[PDB]
């Protein structure tokens, strides 16, 4: 009948307390790197990040924090404030995730090719994770498709949404719309295997873009208005139906994960212009 | 031969480790309502109030922690900072008071009536309250009829102010003598059953204003000065005698019970004109 | 392979649970006294500075509690925020220190006199304390030759660096050569028994200064450059040789300690003159 969820909790005593310190690195974002870590207690794996401690990241965690609580949003577990170098740091400790940046475990499927209908499954739950973001007043302001990842190797593995450096509380042309902008970008890459690129025109070639129903191009087009406005809302993303339906979506086969194999040394690129488009984008 | 008091401590597991939360609400005042809650270890009832947590209730507690260390100010036992909605909160766990608002009480006495004596004790008491508060710095800014309770319904029990939404740190024309006028206020009402009535001059009836000594009078007028300066300081209230007397004071009947009776329904009315007298008053 | 030290802990609970405070007062430094306290599990003497808990000491200690880890730097061992008076207060417990003011213990070594090679180790430590603090972005800002105590009595004891009501952080002409000057003042009066003397000239007197090496006076000069800029670096300061020699250093007798007890009352004069220097020295 009333249910709360404990608050964030600033350890104070030495995480070597808790954890066994690795040096094996996993993620590499924003402030340091992101270490394996194991808990001693229980002895499962975990990630560690590690920041400055200055009142901004003592924020964005607070947000994390308050974001872990969903399922597609990576879980924070144990927010330490120790002294490393001569200074008060920060390590934050979650869930590890052994499942790779999204698009990184699509070309080693492998067997057959991927699906519409995988797309969905796929922008579906991203959709989901802005969603809660959103609907606490959250923007991520960087949707990249790095900072998507899966907790486990087995296709039934989930994916979810990393690194908070970036976030902003829309609280009290506006916001948290990039996170929009991205996941357009990311369905078509998911769906193609190219973005846009200038500094807006996307063709839509023949040997990828087909009989996939203009509904779908309609959608990408919605959210990628170069505009700030009539970009969809993510309340609007989700009604839509492709998203929504998860399986009522065509099984048309996509040629996304060769097209992958097709210039891996395209993508580097691509990384780094999503880098390049957001970040700076107001 | 040295004494301090444990400092404010926001607790962060969910309070409903520690409590069992009812929703039988009972307070309605500023955020929130006020539900009954009960202490899982004694298993004794508990007000809990519930706070948006930013800067401003963060500190704003952070003085109720301060004042409560006072008899006649009601006591705050936990403070937590849970997750509620999505939302960063703030439930603070304070006393229970079973008494109802000061003056609510006093129109079920029933038996007999009112006396001179037993307003100068109510009275009395308010203005320790303040002094305390004064006496550190803390204008409370909201001394309503509204914000005073009773512990039990015994005539034993005593009566504790409440509900700091209001209250500022008097640190580093000026501040805490709104709380003098409502005692001023508050002893008018106590004695008759009425305020003033603008947006300044109080007559003083017959039937009610008789040979109730001008000494008493006097004071009233000290305090209820429009201005605010020469609005008799609570140093001042407390030292002159009909206060410090408690038991000196005549036996006088007073109607003020009977009074109230007399027109339950101008009441409402009173309560919003002290709600509005003040809040604003700079 | 990996290592953090934990960080700092503002417990509320009251001291009086964790130590048992007597009266018996010690140093007399910036905010209130310094009392002698004991550890009830332990049983050890400690030092009790107590503070406004404002941001500022907030943020004051803050840096200590960064400088204790270091050797000569005095030790923070608990920090807790009770409520004394009616004031949100701020207990510093930290390491006593039963040594007397660096000076204080040279006028009573009685046997013999002091020596060149004395004067440098002592130096020599104070250097390293600066240091670490810079070598941390921290300017102490107030090296007096009141805030360096020893441990204990016995010449084997060392001493450490205290009060940090004036350390700055320098963040993101200068600052952090203060430090600098006085290590210059400290190391003459370390080797006379005198300062300057205005509001610049520093004579070297006969009977005092003799055939000590004009690299030692060449020192002494570097450091007291009226200059903020080409003061000598305390990097600089560390490795200049008759400080990092230690022990390679002439072992010339010093008249210092027969000096001071020359005009023990020239002295109270000296410790302002030496607040007065510093302090207001922008
Ligand atoms: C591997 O398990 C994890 C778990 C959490 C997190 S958070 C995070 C990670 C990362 C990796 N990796 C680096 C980038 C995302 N590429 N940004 C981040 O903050
Ligand atoms: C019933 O036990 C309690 C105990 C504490 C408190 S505090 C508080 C209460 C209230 C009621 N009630 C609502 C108003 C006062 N009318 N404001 C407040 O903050
Ligand atoms: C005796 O054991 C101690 C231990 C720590 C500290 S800190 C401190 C002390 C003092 C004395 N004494 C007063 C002045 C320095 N003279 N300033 C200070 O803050």
């Amino acid at each position: 009948q009333f249910h709360v969820k404990s608050g964030l909790q600033i350890k104070k005593n030495a995480i070597i307390d808790d954890y066994k310190v690795t040096s094996q690195v996993l993620g590499l974002g924003i402030n340091g790197k992101v270490l394996q870590i194991f808990n001693k207690r229980t002895q499962e794996k975990f990630a560690l990040k590690m920041l400055q401690d200055c009142p901004k990241a003592r924020r964005e965690v607070e947000l994390h924090w308050r974001a872990s609580q969903c399922p597609h949003i990576v879980r924070i577990v144990d927010v330490y404030e120790n002294l490393y170098a001569g200074r008060k740091c920060l390590l934050i400790v979650m869930e590890c995730l052994d499942g790779g940046e999204l698009f990184s475990r699509i070309q080693d499927r492998g067997d057959q090719a991927f699906t519409e209908r995988e797309a969905s499954e796929i922008m579906k739950s991203i959709g989901e994770a802005i969603q809660y973001l959103h609907s606490i007043n959250i923007a991520h302001r960087d949707v990249k498709p790095e900072n998507l990842l899966y907790t486990s190797k087995r296709p039934n593995a989930i994916l979810k949404l990393t690194d908070f450096g970036f976030a902003k509380e829309t609280t009290s042309k506006y916001d948290k719309s990039c996170d929009m902008w991205s996941l357009g970008v990311i369905m078509y890459i998911l769906l193609c295997g190219y973005p846009p690129f200038y500094s807006g025109q996307y063709e839509f070639p023949n040997p990828e873009w087909s009989e996939v129903s203009e509904e779908v191009k309609m959608l990408i087009r919605n959210l990628l208005k170069t505009e700030p406005t009539q970009r969809m809302t993510i309340t609007e993303f989700m009604n839509h139906p492709w998203i929504m339906q998860s399986t009522k979506v065509p099984q048309t086969p996509l040629h996304t994960s060769r097209v992958l194999k097709e210039d891996k040394e395209r993508w580097e690129d691509v990384k780094e212009e999503m880098t390049s488009a957001l970040a700076t984008m107001r």
